[PDB]
């Protein structure tokens, strides 16, 4: 099932991301259920916003927030919910929510899937417009949901992203 | 797998529906296979009709027709086949087919997913147009399939819907 | 051409809206060009937001901002850019932008097109979620465009909407 | 504008059809307005049905019902509303509605656009499933609209279709 | 899971195909992973081409190339990735790639799903345009991927397709 | 109508392109008719290929092939057929077809529509993958259409593109 997919072929540079929400999609927040492996509806979003990239997680990781590491994956065409993509981390957006710190990584399709993103090596290589759009999304998408809130802090580099992956992989392994 | 998803967090008011057919979709009737959990094509429909809401079933239920309880779920945007949505029953359409009685429940997204449908408490609160469209769909979608037929009987209330859920949950539990 | 379509069969209660941007669409702001009648791209929006309803204008009207009256039209399914829909005003959102006051009307499909929206008679009958989503959209969609900004003021009723239509129709007639 | 497009390069075998409603579309009945050339919404259909082929009319024709000849055009992919396709008539479905007789022609893409439909020479060459789906659509799509109704009579051949085209072209020419 | 679906109810005439890539889709080559049953991205294709039919495989088969038998399934509407369709083989396209011979079967929806394809009994009954489009796709889709290449050889009949199914089913059974 | 749209606000650097075919679309080749301004179907393409960018022309230009200048416009989201986009030329692909030389320009959305493409100043700044995909498309899309053929020659720079625009604008002006 999706529950058995590796974290990656060679973490932290070569990872797999399980997609929950496609790019360019309707505002339905899906989440894989840890017990069943099934895709559940978490929310029908109240804001007229959409996730700016495909969105999902790295299996077999455990962040300090109790969930697997969250990742945004830009692609040329939107991915299927429940599919798995090989990727390479390039940066991370830090933010604070009602529960504490959080982080949203950005990882690009691995070179074996396409050469398209090979030129993006670190966070400064992501388009400025894309980074601004991502920050604005996380800052505002919960504006109409009482109880949940997000304050965006700022971007960090690929080494910071990779550190989150390794820390969270080792935490899961040792759980 | 989808085979392991609960009937609901607190039946009959708080249920899960496993979606087989999205709203606003092409006329492909999908059904989850009980053995494998996979989504199979049942039919490429002959009529130029579409399911009027997302359509699926309540897992771990057994109706007198030998299948899990059938449910229609209105949503703001169409759901993914194979996804699971938390919902609240509000009414039921009774009908007769080539095999006997049947029923098609209507359940709305649970308040935790969105406040949108909180105002729909019972069958009289569903829009008249939606109810008429649903009845017309079930009356006619099999008009060109020899062997299968449906005669729509009429709507009943949320208590009737809830009774079907409980009866069919207890039948499954006791199988 | 679109340039020759009436303001309405019986203003201000029975109007036509020329659609520029569909509901549930990609974030491309289109505008009809007054000279040619053609649909031009105004902007590829920087924010990950979408217009919450179909959006367009009432032909043969002139508001104090120099443009025809702006209208949002909820529909069951998204409309085609460049199409024309008969509608009935129900409310108006007032706002301030870099140039001055503005207003975004809401008008629902006319009863002759469908009975669906007949129950919405005034602004209090629009769903609260929809109104909040609309306000949030206009408050934030220009957050990443330097030079353009919007501060949302608040909703007014169908009589206020109708007054804007009549004032702007008479201004155009007298230009 | 669309108002100036010919009936055809060589009627009745080689015609142009102005498309109003795409195949595989949402249930929005569009109609071109004779005065403006603009695409208007006629109806948001109440039934959960869709037009089985692209649907439109032959310009510069006048049938006994006061409108241009109505035509269904099967294509491999859905057409744009307002576009024009070169086609060849192959058959006609006769029907009675609240106003009198009507007819819905079927015309296939001309050989110059594609060889795909060259094998369909007459009404017996259309797939049986397609013909049944078309008849069922026209029989039922107005089932929930009070005031409008349709009783389907039966299919006739390409010569019958061609006769309707010629009669209606000559009626328009002589208006 | 998808891993447990039969090869077919009555091979080689009555088979199941697990769909990986829908018809009319974006150029994302998906493949089910043998270990997990999950849908992985194999490639973001470099060419502006799309798979001409739905594409997938027959479970519990093993061809000489080490993978299950590959099958193209024409349908009236595109299928969901990960869904399963009952079908009937009608022909096979032979080709050579960087690793050796290959074959791409064509199988049509089984009569129980629809009567639409019952008239296609053998390879000569497939439309010429469809066969040419399929051959051209496989000849060119890898033109921009270094390392992978395809030279199309030619079509063979339903008996040849059926022989591949049986040989590959027996090879798997005996592994 | 579309017939009255300028070539551009300040040719050759600041042009308008009238879109005929969206990005990421079905394989339907549309062309605006010079007489009517309407969008006609030219071809239902036989190959399983799609135009790699939005495609259209510069109005009020006349190339040596008798038609307005042809332009590809990359955008973040596909454009509407018949819409008009302000753009800036960056390069040109030269090719030979059954009638003689041809050229396909590439122009990016103007800075006023978005900052996204400001970094693309000349042909070397276009992604290599995109350029290869475009060349491969034009080399192969007519492979199954008898009578029409294309041999791709190679790319030239923004000055070459601009020269084509000016030459063809002056030819039209002087017709
Ligand atoms: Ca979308
Ligand atoms: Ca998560
Ligand atoms: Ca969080
Ligand atoms: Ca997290
Ligand atoms: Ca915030
Ligand atoms: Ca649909
Ligand atoms: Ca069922
Ligand atoms: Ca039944
Ligand atoms: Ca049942
Ligand atoms: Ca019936
Ligand atoms: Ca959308
Ligand atoms: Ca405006
Ligand atoms: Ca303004
Ligand atoms: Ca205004
Ligand atoms: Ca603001
Ligand atoms: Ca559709
Ligand atoms: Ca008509
Ligand atoms: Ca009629
Ligand atoms: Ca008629
Ligand atoms: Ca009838
Ligand atoms: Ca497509
Ligand atoms: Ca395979
Ligand atoms: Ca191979
Ligand atoms: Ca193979
Ligand atoms: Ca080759
Ligand atoms: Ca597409
Ligand atoms: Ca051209
Ligand atoms: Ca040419
Ligand atoms: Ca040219
Ligand atoms: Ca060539
Ligand atoms: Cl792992
Ligand atoms: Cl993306
Ligand atoms: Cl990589
Ligand atoms: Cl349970
Ligand atoms: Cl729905
Ligand atoms: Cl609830
Ligand atoms: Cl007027
Ligand atoms: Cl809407
Ligand atoms: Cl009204
Ligand atoms: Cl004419
Ligand atoms: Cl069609
Ligand atoms: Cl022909
Ligand atoms: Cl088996
Ligand atoms: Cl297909
Ligand atoms: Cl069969
Ligand atoms: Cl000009
Ligand atoms: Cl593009
Ligand atoms: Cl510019
Ligand atoms: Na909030
Ligand atoms: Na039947
Ligand atoms: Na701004
Ligand atoms: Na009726
Ligand atoms: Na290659
Ligand atoms: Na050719």
């Amino acid at each position: 099932s999706l529950l058995n997919v590796p974290a990656g072929k060679d973490l932290p540079e070569d990872i797999y991301v399980v997609i929950e929400i496609p790019a360019n999609a309707d505002p339905i927040k899906y989440e894989i259920d840890k017990e069943s492996g099934a895709l559940f509806v978490d929310r029908f979003m109240s804001t007229a916003m959409f996730y700016p990239c495909n969105y999902g997680y790295i299996n077999h990781t455990l962040s300090l927030d109790g969930d697997p590491v969250d990742v945004l994956v830009p692609t040329p065409y939107p991915l299927q919910p429940g599919s798995v993509t090989r990727c390479r981390p390039v940066g991370v957006l830090k933010m604070t929510d009602e529960a504490g710190e959080d982080a949203k990584l950005v990882a690009v399709p691995h070179s074996k899937l396409s050469k398209e993103y090979d030129h993006i090596k670190d966070v400064n290589d992501l388009p400025e417009l894309l980074k601004a759009q991502i920050a604005h999304f996380f800052e505002h998408y919960k504006d109409l949901e009482k109880g949940k809130w997000v304050k965006v802090e700022g971007w960090e580099n690929a080494e910071a992203a990779k550190a989150e992956i390794v820390a969270s992989f080792e935490r899961a392994k040792n759980k």
